[PDB]
């Protein structure tokens, strides 16, 4: 099923094909949980891009959604590709992708992956720290290195410890350290992270990185490469669009890196392009009456699943009903529960719902990013079937993208 | 020492050693080398020891291992030798154990909310003894397993647990519906503070009991669950909860009356038996001085079960650190590129080095359980010892 891809008719949409599906197991028990997987949305979402970042390269960030469908029809696409260790490069060149392709964005590698990184021809990583550079001296010293700043997130749960980015003051002591090295630092790179609520945070790093690009000219580098990092949004159920943060975006780029100075922007995009391509279909397995009446469903995809982007990606999920609710219909609070043992696996804690019966499907939109990239088999459950399907335009485009 | 696939690899260890001795010379043999992937050192001589100490704590009391915890085929394959039942929970564990060879008599699913396909995977497969706790189950289980003997599992002090108004009524929903119900089950938790919980619950249990015999059912199977520490590193030690435990189910589970009383331990059996070495592969120095440290297993692999478990984890050195060695605030980070996986938030370490290893006791129970690929990083591979004289008990727990 990795490489099965389904059509989708002309008048259809994701929507449909999972009506359709769910439909056809009425009658039968055969009702695990599934995803329906549009590529072509992937695929919009790249003309979306280009149109609203002409000037930024897009390298997918890998560790969001490592399907292979989904690598295989960005390839296609010629986005570049962030990958973080050596099954992620693995992956990308699998499917066909040069180095030159291909950025290892990781701070923080170990010394064995540098060298996997240096034997396949990836040369370009990122940095934020003294022992890195020594790591790359001894096990990639061709390396092209990219500096990590950091972003500072206010509303981050852990403000005083932050796992990545050099200050400004370190990033000097860094681009004199690197040069003492004889290793080459080519560009700036920042991750303002998928919690942002001001589009001037970007200004912010923006700024902040061409005073990085200052500090490499005055030490005596070529710095060419601008990485903007990732957290675009991946569906429109957010407060700040896509377009708002772009819209902020461009002037700053403008103001900072003209085009003339010959700077190579690029980006690491990774929930933008695949949020909103999946959705997940999980059946109701079991249900308790709690008496004013209250119920508890229980479905078959849980926190140790897709759900796990509750407690690891800060994720608040709707459920939806397949079945639509007449306005009428009594709704009732009620609980979701996950299928493993464990107390723990509860979806949602409490929501409005009309009563609903063991069989009947909830559906979760939006379920791309971060779900069954982090995804475990604890308690034997397996991972939800994937259906990818395109649309016979779609896959027009994407031939276009390929020429 | 290289694995000949890990799962069914098991390396001897010799007269005198330790698992941590073998962790020693794990980490001096690749000293000289950058092949410095984490892993466990996964002693089944240490399983076997837990097994002969359960049967002197609790000689009245079958153990079901609780596959969950671990589902390790080596763990499986040596409890199954030692003739304890399992646990399971779905149809990939009791594929586990069957594949392992266990009859079905020995199998609980001991699942209260079941997918209609698994019910029917395991009365496919034998599978007999299920547990339940809600009226909606009872449905599932008349169409899809009408002969299983169900377990009713009730509430002890949100997700599982009937209370005893429930149990009633399941009870007498079980008899409208030709139903046999041949025991009870709780399940008091890891997390007990408190021993006198389990009276609590074994009085509870009694009760439902009591109901039962009230509407025509025998029943017999008094199952009292699991959450029985699996290391001395605990407040309430192992010994002491069953000091507890053994008077209350002489008091109302006496042996005349016919009972079989069984236990789900998970965590009891296998947490000390893994010990996980990590090496630090990358640091950071903020400025008094204050350290950060990279190691090659985090949150989405290995120590997941400080959030899924609730786990507190205590880095230690290789080597035991001189008294006046200048300590260091420092803090421990996965390999991941989330910024949230943070092992140690803040600890104290003398200034430690990239290729050095930090070591994790009692990482076997839901820890590689619930690990994830997340970023691309590989689990750890897992070094399965045991010992001559471990075999020798494991043989006469066999025979
Ligand atoms: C996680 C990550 C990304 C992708 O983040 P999204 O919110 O999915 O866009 C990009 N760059 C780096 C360095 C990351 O760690
Ligand atoms: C998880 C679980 C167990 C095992 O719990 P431990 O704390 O590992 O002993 C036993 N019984 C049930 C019903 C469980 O869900």
């Amino acid at each position: 099923e990795e490489f099965d891809c389904h059509f989708l008719d002309e008048g259809f949409t994701a929507k449909d094909i999972l009506d359709q599906k769910i439909n056809e197991v009425s009658s039968s028990d055969d009702k695990d949980a599934f995803y329906v997987a549009d590529l072509g949305d992937i695929l919009k979402k790249h003309l979306r891009w280009l149109k609203a970042l002409p000037r930024v390269t897009p390298f997918y960030a890998v560790k969001c959604n490592d399907s292979k469908a989904i690598v295989k029809t960005l390839a296609a696409t010629r986005t570049g590709f962030d990958c973080a260790s050596k099954t992620e490069i693995q992956l990308v060149q699998s499917l066909g992708v040069p180095p030159e392709r291909i950025i290892y964005a990781n701070p923080c590698k170990q010394v064995s992956q540098i060298k996997y990184a240096a034997n396949n021809g990836v040369q370009m990583m990122t940095f934020d720290s003294e022992v890195e550079l020594m790591k790359v001296a001894r096990a990639h010293p061709k390396a092209k290195l990219v500096l990590r700043i950091a972003t500072d997130d206010s509303k981050a749960v852990c403000r005083l410890s932050v796992k990545f980015g050099a200050t400004l003051r370190t990033s000097r002591l860094l681009l004199e350290r690197a040069k003492e090295l004889n290793i080459d630092v080519v560009g700036v790179s920042f991750h303002v992270g998928s919690g942002c609520t001001d589009p001037e945070t970007f200004v912010q790093a923006i700024s902040d990185a061409r005073c990085v690009f200052d500090m490499g000219a005055e030490v005596g580098f070529s710095m060419y490469l601008l990485d903007i990092g990732g957290g675009f949004p991946g569906s429109e159920d957010v407060k700040l669009k896509f377009e708002e943060i772009t819209g902020v975006i461009n002037p700053a780029l403008d103001k900072y890196f003209p085009s003339d100075s010959g700077v190579r922007i690029i980006a690491e995009p990774g929930r933008y392009y695949v949020a909103s391509a999946f959705t997940l279909a999980v059946n109701i397995i079991a249900k308790k009456i709690v008496l004013e009446q209250t119920f508890m469903y229980y479905v078959n995809d849980g926190v140790y699943g897709s759900f796990n982007c509750i407690l690891y990606d800060h994720a608040h999920v709707k459920p939806l009903l397949q079945k639509r609710p007449k306005p009428d219909e009594k709704y009732y609070s009620s609980s979701i529960w996950g299928p493993t043992c464990d107390g723990l696996d509860r979806i949602v804690e409490r929501c409005d719902l009309p009563e609903m019966h063991v069989g009947d499907w909830m559906l979760f939109e939006n379920m791309g990013a971060y779900t069954v990239a982090a995804a475990s088999t604890f308690n034997g459950f397996q991972r939800p079937t994937i259906y990818y399907v395109m649309s016979g335009p779609a896959w027009q485009l994407m031939q276009q993208f390929q020429n």
